[PDB]
């Protein structure tokens, strides 16, 4: 890289409850609550009802400090650069006597220079963190009404006022834990000369014959003089020179401005996940004074376009990706912090996630606004695994002061993570907020303010959504689009408005709507839609004593944080399962139950393309162990919705659709190549595994890249009476000319709750090595939805949450580094086993 010399500044930290005078080691980056749980000053925040037991905390104000050595060698460095990569929040920052910076921004990056603070020996940083509740309630108390942020949990929604994470304050699948600390890393760089501030590589143009690249530096030159440098661009794929470009310059005293622009023949394009490689170059900008490389700064950059196509259309407005040319039908999920404690979150749990993605089909995942701008990490993973990122700017649900100093705040944030961002190859648009707009409209704030401060808070949405954020996107990173927020216009309970722009459809959830009805309410784009469920046994047993091990425990109760959720579960299990009397058998339903219901979303939204162009679920991940939409819970634990994910997001789809008495079958494809002679296969088996009738064939089938397309039709009356319906089901089976299996697919002609299934036995035979389970499952007769349970927290699954078939063997590899060469608990659940 370059001559500089970096000090991390990431031991010998201490902390203390201001005014006490009393100092504990603490842990930077970090935070205050976990600072006191490593030091049993605070009981786990997530057990049982320590929720209300850690909230003293954002009462407090919270000092940090530590103490650093710099050289007489050090001293004589042209600059000295202090970098603070986050500090959460409202944080007054002092070295040997000097305010260096009164931050206020969870959000931004703060660069200082201090070669003329430093001294030989001995520096002394200090960083007293007001409560953002105390720096806040002054700031309510002039404002003469609370904003309505009703996932605030606190009585004063002072959320409203600070730049700080949303979902700190808690939210409705979220716990309260409003913290403070020095969140990302801490940096003391020395160098000669310049640093290099920006280093943006803007893409001009891209065809397969040629890229063409400006690359644009910030450079901010510390000495006095005038410096003769020669800048430098290298373009390497793995580790091999592409192209090399330079230019001379003399840098000037203070901020230098350089564009070198480069060409790339015959570019190499990254593309999203299911199309092919995420090809990314290496880009290396350096500066050079002579012999020396006084500062260097690379990006990996993918080569691709990406347009967000948003057009009146017959239909309404269309909401679409164009991928390199082509419209790629988006699959995914919302992502939420992945910890109540942001530092908590290891390189592996991000590596961890990105793999759950990836595996799970996935191409799109959107960074939901009452969260965080997430860390670098994230987005380079997104890079490398090919998935694109929807970014919300980090505003949620309510509205938001619109004041000229709180949009000079915004403003800086806004610059901060663009520029920070906008070399992401995944980066594919942004969203001012989340349900700003829809909340405003359609919550019914207009009976909870005055007229006049209800037309204050329209004219403060304009300024910031319509005014600030795409005038900053317009400048910064002016190729990508933005749209104002999600839904845009779009409301579920208006399917008038359904045709226009991205959906957020809670029919099924909140406006208790069956599932079935995802078949008829169709979006040009879904961003949201989802449905809860308890997360299983052993991640309950993680925040639950045995006695508490009921729904509506008080315990229980405090990992429910929608009021809402336990009695809508219920009732919609009750629709199409047998409710099951233990609480055990319950969540293993409720697991199933979410599976089921999502998937058949999930199957709608592809099979209805182009009308539609888009699902991403409601939601992802979780924060903490709790009852919610995700489908992968805290601990990493996939619920049957990932698996269920999964395959509604392979590539091809066999999607049999039965409704009216009648059976469709779609075939569903996301691949780039047509496939041509292909042949379905289907045939109806009882739970028995006796087939009856004879098979069905259907030959000289074609399946389009990027279509889906009837190929089958038939009535019910006549061919299965509503007996073979209670007691058979459909397999299907798709091949190529050679019969080849390319998809299978098994259909089920009634209500689960109203399958006559057999009493059985799974019985398995386990081959163990070292991290690794080898099970080979049998039963003589259908087991229906069966779980393979296992008390190891995170261990993954080749495949669960699956009907094993009458007399089919099923091989499923469990894989955690804790499974030693043995030995493995299994407990294998299916639907007959839950009633009498
Ligand atoms: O209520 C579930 C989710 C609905 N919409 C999302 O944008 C989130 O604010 C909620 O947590
Ligand atoms: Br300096
Ligand atoms: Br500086
Ligand atoms: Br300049
Ligand atoms: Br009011
Ligand atoms: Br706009
Ligand atoms: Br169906
Ligand atoms: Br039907
Ligand atoms: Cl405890
Ligand atoms: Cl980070």
């Amino acid at each position: 890289n370059d001559t500089s010399e970096v000090m991390l500044l990431d031991t010998g930290w201490e902390f203390s409850q201001s005014g006490t005078e009393k100092w504990m080691p603490a842990t930077v980056p970090g935070t205050v609550h976990q600072d006191l749980i490593s030091h049993e000053l605070l009981p786990n925040p997530f057990y049982g009802m320590n929720e209300k037991k850690i909230q003293w905390v954002e009462n407090e104000d919270w000092e940090y400090r530590t103490s650093f050595i710099v050289s007489e060698e050090q001293l004589n460095r042209d600059g000295i650069q202090l970098i603070f990569e986050g500090l959460d929040t409202y944080a007054d920052v002092y070295l040997n006597g000097s305010l260096l910076l009164k931050a206020d921004n969870m959000f931004v990056g703060y660069t200082l220079p201090v070669k003329s603070v430093l001294r030989k020996g001995e520096n002394h940083l200090y960083i007293y963190f007001h409560s953002p509740i105390r720096q806040t309630l002054p700031q309510y108390a002039s404002n003469g009404f609370n904003y309505p942020a009703d996932n605030d949990h606190h009585e004063k929604h002072l959320s409203v006022f600070s730049r700080k994470a949303p979902y700190s304050y808690g939210w409705d699948w979220g716990i309260r834990m409003v913290t403070s600390g020095v969140w990302r890393p801490v940096t003391l760089r020395f160098y000669d000369i310049a640093t290099i501030s920006d280093y943006y590589v803007r893409q001009l143009s891209l065809t397969d014959e040629n890229a063409r690249l400006s690359n644009e530096l910030i450079v901010n030159q510390i000495v006095p003089q005038k410096i003769p440098a020669e800048v430098r661009v290298n373009v390497s794929l793995n580790g091999t020179t592409v192209t090399e470009v330079k230019q001379q310059v003399t840098l000037q005293p203070g901020i230098n401005h350089i564009t070198l622009p480069a060409e790339v023949t015959n570019p190499v394009r990254w593309m999203p996940n299911g199309w092919g490689t995420p090809t990314l170059y290496d880009f290396s900008a350096q500066i050079a004074c002579g012999d020396r490389i006084v500062a260097e700064q690379s990006h990996r950059i993918g080569l691709r376009t990406i347009r967000v196509v948003n057009e009146k259309d017959k239909d309404g407005e269309s909401f679409y990706f164009e991928v390199n040319g082509i419209p790629m039908f988006a699959k995914g999920a919302n992502y939420i912090p992945q910890d109540a404690l942001l530092p908590n979150v290891t390189t592996e749990r991000y590596q961890t996630l990105f793999r759950d993605m990836k595996e799970a089909n996935m191409n799109m995942v959107r960074i939901w606004g009452g969260g965080t701008y997430e860390n670098n990490l994230f987005y380079d993973l997104a890079d490398e695994n090919g998935i694109l990122v929807w970014q919300d700017f980090m505003f949620a649900c309510t509205p938001y002061p619109s004041d000229p100093t709180f949009l000079k705040r915004v403003e800086a944030e806004a610059v901060y993570n663009i520029r920070r961002l906008r070399n992401h190859a995944s980066l594919a648009m942004w969203c001012g907020n989340n349900e700003i707009l829809e909340a405003l409209k359609y919550w019914g704030f207009e009976k909870k303010f005055t007229p006049e401060v209800y037309q204050g808070l329209m004219h403060g949405y304009d300024k910031l959504f319509r005014e600030l954020l795409p005038s900053t996107v317009k400048e910064f990173d002016s190729d990508r689009f933005y749209v104002h927020s999600s839904p845009y216009l779009a409301n579920w309970g208006r399917p008038e408005s359904w045709g226009t722009g991205d959906s957020h459809n809670w029919g099924v959830w909140y406006g208790k709507k069956p599932f079935e009805s995802l078949d008829t309410d169709l979006p040009r784009f879904m961003s949201e839609f989802g449905f809860q469920s308890f997360p299983e046994m052993k991640t309950i047993a993680a925040f639950a004593a045995p006695e508490d091990y009921q729904i509506e425990s008080e315990v229980m109760n405090a990992h429910q944080k929608s009021s809402i959720g336990n009695s809508l579960i219920r009732t919609y299990m009750e629709r199409d399962y047998i409710i099951p009397e233990s609480f055990e058998d319950f969540v293993y339903v409720g697991l199933v139950l979410q599976g089921q219901g999502m998937r058949h979303g999930l199957e709608a939204h592809r099979r209805n393309r182009p009308y539609c162009m888009g699902t991403l679920y409601w939601q992802l991940n979780d924060s903490w162990p709790v009852v919610s939409w995700s489908s992968i819970d805290y601990y990493g634990n996939w619920k049957a919705l990932h698996y269920q994910a999964k395959r509604a997001f392979a590539p091809v789809l066999i999607n049999p659709i039965q409704q009216n008495d009648s059976l469709s079958v779609y075939l569903i494809s996301d691949r780039l190549d047509t496939m041509e002679q292909m042949t379905l296969e289907m045939k109806v088996v009882d739970f028995d595994g006796k087939t009856l009738g004879k098979k069905i064939q259907v030959h000289s089938l074609e399946v389009p890249a990027n279509t889906s397309k009837c190929v089958y039709r038939a009535k019910l009356d006549g061919w299965l009476t509503p007996e073979d319906c209670r007691r058979s089901f459909l397999k299907l089976i798709l091949k190529d000319k050679s019969g080849h299996q390319v998809a299978e697919s098994v259909h089920f002609f009634r209500k689960t709750k109203d399958l006559q299934l057999p009493p059985t036995s799974v019985s398995y035979q386990m081959k163990q090595t070292d991290g690794k389970c080898e099970l080979t499952l049998f039963s003589s007769m259908l087991a229906k939805d069966i779980f393979i349970e296992t008390p190891l927290q995170g261990a993954r699954y080749s495949d669960n949450f699956f009907d094993l078939l009458p007399g089919e063997r099923k091989k499923v590899i469990i894989t955690s580094p804790r499974i030693k060469k043995e030995e493995l608990p299994v407990n294998i659940k299916h639907i007959r086993e839950t009633y009498k």
